[PDB]
């Protein structure tokens, strides 16, 4: 089978078993791929979505480990666009509307968060160990 | 080169680029490795070593992602023997004495701990944008 681009795109601040299974789905969205992972800037992330504890250049290295990323942009376009598409050669962006454009090309393919596994929910499992009274 | 079987093995809670840092060393401490890594058990590590958040399964489960490991021993053996690695074909042990066997096997490898990288760590980062008063 011919090789497929695909292109997610995240904060992926303190990167979790949410984050590695959303990239493997991404993956393995076809039989070979690149997968092509965007980070986004700590300035945009912070004004358009919310607080990231941890800088691009963080976020960014702690990726390279995971052994479903190929490729990795950083910091990534905010927005995407059909021009960004057409520089990387993606064929695909794999995503959990802005997105009518990709629909309608054909370009969006569908991922899913896995809930109760974030870096966040196990500091709060540690936190039980304390009751109340 | 031939390839060289290495053993390396920890409790990985709350997966971290330190971890992931260690691994890579061990996964190139030759040109051509498979890189086995043990998991501890929950019940070994809490009574041995101290507390631990995520259970055995999920500190697998996280481990697979990452992209220097080729197996995973799961639980493993709490304290390294000679058969152990006679049994899965062990050439070298990666570690960061109890150990003084290995050393003069010539079985030994060192791997490095990186500092301030670990999820905690970025926990006690959060909480510095409150201050005392
Ligand atoms: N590894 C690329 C990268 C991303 C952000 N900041 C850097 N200094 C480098
Ligand atoms: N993936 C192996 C494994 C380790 C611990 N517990 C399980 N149920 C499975």
């Amino acid at each position: 089978s011919k090789n497929v681009v695909i292109y997610a795109d995240g904060v992926y601040d303190m990167l979790h078993l949410g984050h590695m299974k959303q990239l493997e789905q991404a993956k393995k969205l076809f039989e070979n791929t690149t997968l092509i992972v965007g980070v986004t800037s700590d300035n945009e992330t912070k004004l358009f979505k919310g607080q990231v504890v941890q800088t691009l250049e963080e976020r960014t290295e702690t990726l390279k480990h995971i052994r479903w990323v190929d490729e990795i942009i950083s910091p990534c376009p905010w927005v995407v666009t059909p021009e960004f598409l057409e520089k990387y050669k993606i064929d695909y962006v794999a995503h959990d509307d802005i997105y009518a454009w990709l629909k309608r090309a054909g370009k969006f393919k569908a991922t899913q968060r896995t809930e109760g596994v974030s870096t966040t929910d196990l500091i709060v499992r540690i936190l039980k160990n304390y009751e109340d009274y």
